[PDB]
């Protein structure tokens, strides 16, 4: 669901919650 599935929701506009942080 998510882009990485922690919080699992459905979309995913970004590939990784990691790029944000990054």
């Amino acid at each position: 669901g998510a882009y990485t599935g922690l919080p699992n929701k459905k979309p995913n506009v970004p590939t990784i919650r990691t790029a944000k942080v990054q």
